[PDB]
This record gives structure tokens, C-alpha cells and sequence, in this order.
């Protein structure tokens, strides 16, 4: 294989953490293939559950609770912190809540969470790397509690960056909430892209094709698909009780990706830098409840 980058997997990686058989487990935690017989039950459906009441309930306090693991995440982030240190304290932080870690064994994902340096677009893999000053890193949170999952994720800037990582992380999360505030009742889905693309755009980066925001609830990864780039052919209208994420990766030079040997770690062709932010999101009666917002805080990591 020829990377793209610099950046090299660290090998080896500690074998699997247990989760303790007290937390409930998704379908896929104890499928051989990590395959999930739920999702694949749906595969290739377009229609949108409409949730109901206690499962928002459900979906509310499992985001709630994605969103303090990842603060735990953020508040690990400096130079000479091993990415698979950080995982391992996620991993503890869900447990501690009583939650299962959503990535752990999904299609035989290895670790509890995803950590993304630099030209890693997404689905980085926690490993023996010291994160190092001027990097900038993703951490990618999933916790799945009484039958829900919530996800969200966040780009932090290890010490010191330059202009270009400060900048291309800002766009990032401006391209995630002029998303967000679109959302409402009526607003077809595949616009969501067309707005990302137009702000990425104007600052001079792209918008990675390959990876959408996606239904989630129940299931981790189901209807609605939702693109991050302009004209795209998403199907579907946002609904009241519709719950989605969106979770836009731009790049400092070309939109292609591809995929390590490890069979996750995406990374841009040219080894240039991705930055990504997500959040859940429900659509209410006239907007949008940001599901993995902070409570206690006004902005996001990298901006505090
Ligand atoms: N949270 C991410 C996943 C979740 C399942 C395993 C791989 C990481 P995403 O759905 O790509 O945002
Ligand atoms: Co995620
Ligand atoms: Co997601
Ligand atoms: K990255």
C-alpha cells in the first residue's frame, strides 16, 4: 500500500475491550461479521421513521450522554496522548453511563470511537500514535442506550496550530450549521448539501462524496441519506420526528478519498488535511432540536 501522507498506522493495537454484560448490546456486538441483521432488514429503504415520544425520549438522553463522552475526549486532547489512550477513557465513559460504545465490533470496527488525524477524512482507528503539536484531530463519538444510538463528533487542534488548520476547521463547522439552520419541516433533504458545498466552496475546499449524515435511532445507520455535497440526488423531505445527523468532511485540496488496508481508515488521495463536525438532529414542529449540543458551554472545543 501507498499512503497518501505522512501519517502511518502505529501497530499493535490492543485487543479488543470488553464491555460488561450487564450494558445492553446492539445487534451486531455479537455478530461474527459485526453485521447489523437490523439495518440489513431496511437495506435500500428510502422511507423515515417518525419518532414517537418515548422514543425521543430515548433519543434525547442517549445524545445527551454522546455528548459528555466526547467532552471527556476533548479534555484529553494535547501533545504525547496516544490515540488509543483517548479511546480507552471513552470507552470507560460509556460504560460509566451505562451505554454500549455503537462502533465497537460494527462490521468488525476495532475500537470504541474513531480518532481521525490530519489527512484522515473519518473512521480513523485509535492506535499507539502520540498525537502530536499542530495536528488536528477528530473524535468521532457513538453510545447506544436502551435501543438508541446517538452520534456526534468534533475537530480539536492539538497545541499550536497554522492559519490553514485553523481556517479549514472553522469553514467545517460553518458549513455544519448553515445546515443546521435550514432544518425544518418541509425542506427536502438533498438541499442540505447544495449549502455545504456553497460555504466550503467560497473558502477554496471541497466536500468529500463518499460519507453522508444518515438516519439514526433504533439502527446506527439508516434512512434518511444525507449528502454533503451540491445536487445531489438525496431522497426524501424533512418531517417533524424525523431524527438524522449531518456530518460534513471538507478538505484543504481534492474531495477523493480512500480506505487504508486496515478496511476503515479513509484518508484524502493527496494527503492533504479533512476536517468533520456532526451533531443528531430532530426536526420538531417548526425547526430543529440539536440533540448533541453542549448545555453548559456557547461553542464548540476548538473555538474555547
Ligand atoms: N460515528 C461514526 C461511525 C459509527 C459506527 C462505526 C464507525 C464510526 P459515523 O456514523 O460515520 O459518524
Ligand atoms: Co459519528
Ligand atoms: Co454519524
Ligand atoms: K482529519
Amino acid at each position: 500500500y501507498r499512503y497518501t501522507g505522512k501519517l502511518r498506522p502505529h501497530y499493535p493495537l490492543m485487543p479488543t475491550r470488553p464491555v460488561p454484560s450487564y450494558i445492553q448490546r446492539p445487534d451486531y456486538a455479537d455478530h461474527p461479521l459485526g453485521m447489523s441483521e437490523s439495518e440489513q432488514a431496511l437495506k435500500g429503504t428510502s422511507q423515515i421513521k417518525l419518532l414517537s415520544s418515548e422514543d425521543i425520549e430515548g433519543m434525547r438522553l442517549v445524545c445527551r450522554l454522546a455528548r459528555e463522552v466526547l467532552d471527556v475526549a476533548a479534555g484529553m486532547i494535547k501533545p504525547g496522548v496516544t490515540t488509543e489512550e483517548i479511546d480507552h477513557a471513552v470507552h470507560l465513559a460509556c460504560i460509566a453511563r451505562n451505554c454500549y460504545p455503537s462502533p465497537l465490533n460494527y462490521y468488525n470496527f476495532p475500537k470504541s470511537c474513531c480518532t481521525s488525524v490530519n489527512e484522515v477524512i473519518c473512521h480513523g482507528i485509535p492506535d499507539r500514535r502520540p498525537l502530536q503539536e499542530g495536528d488536528i484531530v477528530n473524535v468521532d463519538i457513538t453510545l447506544y442506550r436502551n435501543g438508541y444510538h446517538g452520534d456526534l463528533n468534533e475537530t480539536f487542534f492539538v497545541g499550536e496550530v497554522d492559519d490553514g488548520a485553523r481556517k479549514l476547521v472553522q469553514t467545517t463547522y460553518e458549513c455544519l450549521m448553515q445546515a443546521i439552520d435550514a432544518v425544518k419541516p418541509g425542506v427536502r433533504y438533498r438541499e442540505l448539501g447544495n449549502i455545504i458545498q456553497k460555504h466550503a466552496q467560497a473558502n477554496g475546499f471541497s466536500v468529500v462524496r463518499s460519507y453522508c449524515g444518515h438516519g439514526i435511532h433504533k439502527l446506527m445507520h439508516t434512512a434518511p441519506n444525507v449528502p454533503h455535497y451540491a445536487k445531489n440526488k438525496a431522497v426524501g423531505v424533512m418531517k417533524s420526528g424525523h431524527v438524522f445527523t449531518i456530518e460534513p468532511m471538507i478538505c484543504e485540496g481534492g474531495w477523493q478519498d480512500e480506505t487504508w488496508p486496515d478496511g476503515w481508515t479513509a484518508v484524502t488521495r493527496d494527503g492533504k488535511r479533512s476536517a468533520q463536525f456532526e451533531h443528531t438532529l430532530l426536526v420538531t414542529d417548526t425547526g430543529c432540536e440539536i440533540l448533541t449540543r453542549r448545555l453548559d458551554s456557547a461553542r464548540p472545543h476548538f473555538m474555547s
